[PDB]
C-alpha cells in the first residue's frame, strides 16, 4: 500500500546510503556472529533494546510476546530460551518491561478482547497474587506497579524452568535480570530479581516483592 | 561480565544524553501511541527492524522467535496476531526473514539440540515439501533457499489462520508480507506472497513457489 | 514383545465375540454420534469416565492431560473446548480429578523430571496461591487436598476462558462442573464449583474455597 | 440440568454394588501403580481403550485430543509422553485413531469453526502432502484414507520427537504403534508405522506410505 511502498523506499534510501559511506556495519556486524544477551520484552517495542542498551549489532538474541511474559508451558518462549542456553550458550537472560505497557493495561481492563485474553490470564493472575498491594494502591499508580511486578514474576519463571535450573545443575554460568524503564525518560530500573543459581532466585524474588510492598505515603 | 554494569552504563550515558541535551525523542515517541504494521522477524535480529525500514519510533509492533515462524498452534504468536489486528486494527502483517540465519542451519543440521529440534522440525518439514528443488543444491546454497520458502510458507500459515481469514470475512483491510534481507547488504526482498484475501494467498503463494523453483 | 501381540489378541477376541452375537453394540453407538458431555480428565485414568457414569457409549467427548489441567495458554485443551462447545454444541463440561494423582505427586516433589515440571509448574503456582491453607494441613492428607483445590482453580480457569465467556455472552446452554472421584470408593464427589454464567463462577469457586478452607479433626 | 442427576446417580449404584459386594476391583487396580502402555487417541472416543485391548485396569496412560495427533511443538501431548517415557518407563506408545472421525471431517470440510481450524491446519497439510494419493481417491473415500494416512504421519511425529529419539539413544527399550479401528466392528488394524529405532521409523514410515498409495478398484 502507501505505506508498505514507503516502507520500501526508506529501506533502499538507507540500505544504499550505507553502500556509498562505504559503511563498515554489516561487517562489525559479521564479527559478532554469536550474541551474548536473550533479552526478552515487549511486542509493544517503545524503545528498542538497541538503543536503551546501545550494545554492538549481533550481541542481542531477542524475543517478543505481548507483555514480556514467560509462561511455564509456552514452546515458543521456552525454544528459545534453550536454544540462548544449551547452545548460544549466552549467559544473561534479561526481561524487560516498559511503562505504558498496552498488555498490562489490556489485562487490568475488564473488556473481553478474544484470544489475546487467555494470554493475558496469567498477568491477571499475577493481579490478584498481589491484590492486597495493588489494591492498597491508588488506581493512576496500579498499572507501573503491575509491570514492575511482572517482570519480577516473570524472571521468577524463567528460573524455575527445567532448561534453567539444568543449567545451573550442570555448573553452565547463567545469570537472569529484569528491568523496566519508563516510556519518558527511557531508563533502565533493575526490579531486583536478579539469579545466577536457584538460591540466588529464591531470595532475590522474595527480597523483590517485600520492596515493592513497601509503600510511601503517596499511594 | 562487567557486561550487566558496562550494559547500564551505556543506558545511563544515553537516557542522560536525552534528558539535558533536550531530546524531544521520547516526546515523539510518545505521539505515536498506536503502531501500524505488525513485524514477525527472528530472533537473530541481526538488523534491527527499525533500522531497515528507518521508521518513526513506536509504529511497529513486533514478534520474535527462532527462525520467524508461524506455527499454525502456536499461542505466543498467534495471541499477538490476533491482538494487532483484532484489537490495535493494524492492516500490514510483515514477516521477515534474512540471510545467514541460525535458526535455519539448526534446522537442517543433523544433530540433537534438545527441545528446539522440536520447534524446528515445523522448518524441516518445509524442507521436505521443497525436497526436490532443494536436494538440487548444495547444503551451502540450500540453506539460503530454504530461508526464502520458510518466509513464504509462513505468509501461507498466518494468512490460513482464522484470525486473518475473519478479519478479511468482514471486510477489515488486512495485507499480509514475506521478505528477505541479505545480512551484507540490508536490503529488503519481496519473495512473492503478498495477500490481502484468501484468493490472492493462493495465488501468489503459488506463483511464488514456481518462481523460486527455477534455478 | 508378546504385549503388543497379546494386546492385539484380545482386540480380535473381543471383536469376534460381538460380530457371531450380531451384537448391538456398533449399531448402539452409531446413534449416539454426537456427544452431550465434554469430559477432562487425568492421563493416568485410573477408573475410566465411560465406567463411572455409565453412560451410553459415543456419549463423553473426551481429553485427558497430566493431572486435568486447562492452562489459559494450552492450545491442544482449549481446542477440544472450543470445538466442543461452538461445534459439538456439548452443554455440559467436567474437569474430574482423582485421589493418590502421579501428577499431583510430581508437582509436589522436589525432584526434577524434565519437561514435565513446566507442565506442573502451574499446579505447584496453585500449591503457594494456597500456601497458608495447606501447610496447616497434615502430610499424609495435603497431597489429597491440592487435587481438591486443583480441580477448583481448573473450574475457575475453564470458566474465565475467552471460549465459555463468548458462549454464556451469547445465550448458549453451557454449565461447568469439577468433581474428584476416589481410586478406592469411586465415588464422584462434587468439589463446589458449578458456573453456569461468570456471576456463578465467581461465587461457587469463593465458596468452595472457603469451605475447603475449613479445616476438619483428623488434619493438623 | 438433571442430566448430572441422572448421570450422578448412575455412580452412586455402581459405586455401590461394589462396596456392599466387596467386590475386588479398587483392590485390583490399586495392585496396577504403574501403567505399561501410552495411549493417543480421538476425543471422539467411540469405542474405549479399555474394551479395545480389554487390557488391565489401570495399565494404561492416556492423552486424547481432537484427531489424534502429535504435533511438533504440542506442550501437552509432548508433556505426556516425556512423563510416560523419562518417568513412567513405559516402553510401548499407541496413536490410534478410528473411521468416521469428527477431526478428520471437520479437517476436511472447508467451514471455519473457529480455533479448532488452526488445530485441524495440521491435518490439511497432511493432505495436501499427500494430495495426489487422496485425489485418485474416491469423495465417499477420502476421509478414511486421510484417518489412516494421518495415524502413520503422526507415529512419524511421535518418532522424531526429541524425547524420543533421546529414549532410544541412551539404550531405553520403546516401541512406537500406529493403528485405526473402524468405528463399524471395533477391529484394530496395524497400519503399517511400527519404530524400536530411528532407522525402523523410517523403513516402517516409507514402507508403510508406499502400501497406502496402493489403490484398489473401488477407489
Ligand atoms: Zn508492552
Ligand atoms: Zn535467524
Ligand atoms: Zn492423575
Ligand atoms: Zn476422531
Amino acid at each position: 500500500m502507501d505505506k508498505i511502498k514507503q516502507l520500501f523506499a526508506n529501506n533502499y534510501s538507507w540500505a544504499q546510503r550505507m553502500k556509498e559511506e562505504n559503511s563498515t556495519y554489516f561487517k562489525e556486524l559479521a564479527d559478532h556472529q554469536t550474541p551474548h544477551y536473550l533479552w526478552i520484552g515487549c511486542s509493544d517495542s517503545r524503545v528498542p533494546a538497541e538503543k536503551l542498551t546501545n550494545l554492538e549489532p549481533g550481541e542481542l538474541f531477542v524475543h517478543r510476546n505481548v507483555a514480556n511474559q514467560v509462561i511455564h508451558t509456552d514452546f515458543n518462549c521456552l525454544s528459545v530460551v534453550q536454544y540462548a542456553v544449551d547452545v548460544l550458550k549466552i549467559e544473561h537472560i534479561i526481561i524487560c518491561g516498559h511503562t505504558n505497557c498496552g498488555g498490562i493495561h489490556a489485562a487490568m481492563a475488564d473488556k473481553d478482547l478474544g484470544l489475546i485474553n487467555n494470554w493475558l490470564l496469567h498477568i491477571r493472575d499475577i493481579w490478584f497474587k498481589h491484590g492486597h498491594l495493588l489494591g492498597k494502591l491508588s488506581p493512576e499508580k496500579r498499572a507501573d506497579m503491575l509491570t514492575k511486578i511482572n517482570v519480577a514474576e516473570q524472571v521468577y519463571n524463567l528460573g524455575r524452568t527445567s532448561i534453567v535450573k539444568s543449567a545451573w545443575e550442570r555448573g553452565q554460568k547463567l545469570s537472569l535480570h529484569g528491568w523496566v524503564y519508563d516510556v519518558n525518560d527511557g531508563f533502565l530500573v533493575d526490579q531486583g530479581v536478579m539469579a545466577t543459581s536457584r538460591e540466588t532466585l529464591e531470595i532475590s524474588y522474595r527480597n523483590a516483592i517485600a520492596r515493592l510492598s513497601i509503600l510511601d505515603e503517596e499511594n
